């Protein structure tokens, strides 16, 4: 029941709706339900990453610090349906900035082998800038 319910929310995010449903199929089978409260970091600014995330429940914050800051500045929040992480699959592994649960959070998570090959193409993630 879970492959349908991750098929259902796949199939209704624009980003992943551009892909042919044997690769969703292939993703659902294949990712992790990754669940968080307030507060908890998702991802650490600095870590060396390895893993793509799509939001199915709640919303994040995200945070980055600068050089020429002191402290981590707010970015953006994002919620279901957006998706992150993918900077560190793209290219050098580091992760370049804080995301934080800003309440119940359910992500999918999707490693690096899966990204690679159905996921990492996608214009929409390739030409992502912010
Ligand atoms: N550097 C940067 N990253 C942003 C930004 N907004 C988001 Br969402 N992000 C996401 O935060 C993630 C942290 O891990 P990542 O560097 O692997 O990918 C990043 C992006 O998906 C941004 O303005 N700058
Ligand atoms: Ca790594
Ligand atoms: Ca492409
Ligand atoms: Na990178």
């Amino acid at each position: 029941i879970k492959h349908t319910e991750y098929m259902e929310f796949l199939k209704s995010v624009p980003t992943f709706q551009s892909l042919p449903e044997e690769i969703l199929s292939k993703l659902a089978d294949v990712l992790e339900e990754t669940h968080y409260e307030n507060g908890e970091y998702i991802i650490r600014q600095g870590a060396r990453g390895d893993t793509f995330f799509i939001i199915s429940k709640g919303t994040v914050n995200v945070t980055r610090e600068d050089s020429p800051s002191e402290d981590p500045v707010f970015l953006r929040t994002l919620g279901k349906g957006d998706w992150f992480g993918e900077k560190a699959l793209q290219g050098e592994d580091v992760r370049t900035a804080n995301v934080i649960a800003a309440e119940a959070v359910t992500c999918l998570v999707i490693d690096r082998d899966s990204f690679k090959h159905l996921i990492g193409g996608l214009d929409d993630v390739s030409n992502k800038a912010y």
